[PDB]
């Protein structure tokens, strides 16, 4: 069964703001996702010091950027800690609620959208460039799941019967028609070099085709 949930009002409201505000500097969505991945890889690495069995789902700690012009997707892959079902449905949105208030407050005071990351809600910057985001994730303690939202105030969760991923997270950005620049190799390299040059894991930019 695919299950459908309502975002908290405040989260829905943030997402509409990100979709609706005029803001040209959309490229910062990629460092927000990569930094989420880097945080997630730090977590698993730390947890495995006191529990080496946590890496039985895979030792390699890395980030892949995968463009696909044919599906119009950019996918951000990591082998970090992953998320559980309770993360996806409840936990993450509960934390996200206060970062959302603070972010929204700071924007009136003239902070700008590029600062979303300081408020723990940088994931939603994905909606600057994506018409739909699909999140595939596998935590050690749990099953593999697919979360997916086109905003509009709802999200879905189902158990994923697709490829098994070992441990980690794929964020599949289904790009808006006029955002296909983020599928171009030189563009991605440029942004990674500009905003994400000091990440402590290998980041592989896959090329087509
Ligand atoms: C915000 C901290 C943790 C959530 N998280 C995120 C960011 C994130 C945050 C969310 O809430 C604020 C969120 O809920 C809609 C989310 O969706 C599945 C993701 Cl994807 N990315 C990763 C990742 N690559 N690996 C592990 N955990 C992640």
């Amino acid at each position: 069964e695919v299950e459908t949930f309502a975002f908290q009002a405040e989260i829905a409201q943030l997402m509409s703001l990100i979709i609706n505000t005029f803001y040209s500097n959309k490229e910062i969505f990629l460092r927000e996702l990569i930094s989420n991945s880097s945080d997630a890889l730090d977590k698993i690495r730390y947890e495995s010091l006191t529990d080496p069995s946590k890496l039985d789902s895979g030792k390699e700690l890395h980030i892949n950027l995968i463009p696909n012009k044919q599906d119009r997707t950019l996918t951000i892959v990591d082998t970090g800690i992953g998320m559980t079902k309770a993360d996806l449905i409840n936990n993450l949105g509960t934390i996200a609620k206060s970062g959302t208030k603070a972010f929204m407050e700071a924007l009136q005071a003239g902070a700008d959208i590029s600062m979303i990351g300081q408020f723990g809600v940088g994931f939603y910057s994905a909606y600057l460039v994506a018409e739909k985001v699909t999140v595939i994730t596998k935590h050690n303690d749990d099953e593999q799941y697919a979360w997916e939202s086109s905003a509009g105030g709802s999200f879905t969760v189902r158990t994923d019967t697709g490829e098994p991923m070992g441990r980690g997270t794929k964020v599949i950005l289904h790009l808006k028609e006029d955002q296909t620049e983020y599928l171009e190799e030189r563009r991605i390299k440029e942004i990674v070099k500009k905003h994400s040059q000091f990440i402590g894991y290998p980041i592989t930019l896959f090329v087509e085709k």
